[PDB]
């Protein structure tokens, strides 16, 4: 827990190393105090295989559900901790929850109005992305490549070149521990 915990998966340091399907993510909870199930499967999972313990887990997401008043701990806990509890297997299921890869994700549903899972560069517009990139300090001609890459469906290219622009198989979970060995 030295590293990853509730409290540092919203640090800088370490959310500089979501890809932008977490950090949107990210953003929706911090924003909304909710996700919706697909949404709440893809940041749980990709959460477990950074790391974060059952613990440190509950933690979390009891904490960013129920910030700034949006509900009450009892209604987390009646509504929300079970299925929390779930995917880390702490009711005793068996059932074999890995971390969603590129192509799981690509491959739900694509999302609708109040929705953040799926993956950005497939579902957010250009200028919604060009913003997105602007913001991460890349250039005009880097941008153009990275919605060339979008625009012929090549989405983990396009995020392959979002990593190596804004650093010195397909997978979430691979570009956080490529990122983080980078500030290491
Ligand atoms: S290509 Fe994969 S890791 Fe990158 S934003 Fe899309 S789903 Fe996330």
């Amino acid at each position: 827990d030295d590293e990853i915990n509730a409290q540092s998966v919203w640090s800088e340091e370490i959310s500089s190393n979501y890809p932008l399907c977490i950090k949107n993510l990210m953003e929706g909870l911090k924003k909304n105090h909710h996700l919706r199930y697909y949404g709440r499967q893809q940041l749980s999972l990709f959460l477990k295989g950074i790391g974060l313990s059952a613990d440190e887990a509950l933690k979390f997401w009891s904490e960013a559900f129920t910030r700034n008043g949006n509900m009450t701990m009892e209604k987390f806990n009646k509504e929300f901790r079970y299925s929390f509890r779930h995917n880390y297997g702490l009711e005793g299921n068996r059932i074999n929850y890995k971390p969603w890869d590129c192509h799981t994700i690509l491959s739900k549903p694509r999302p609708g109005r109040g929705d953040y899972h799926g993956c950005p560069f497939r579902d957010w517009s250009h200028e919604r992305l060009s913003a997105e990139l602007r913001s991460m300090k890349l250039t005009q001609a880097q941008i153009i490549s990275v919605l060339d890459s979008c625009q012929k469906g090549e989405y983990t290219i396009a995020c392959t070149k979002v990593f190596e622009m804004t650093h010195n198989i397909a997978h979430p979970n691979l570009y956080f521990e490529r990122s983080r060995q980078l500030q290491k």
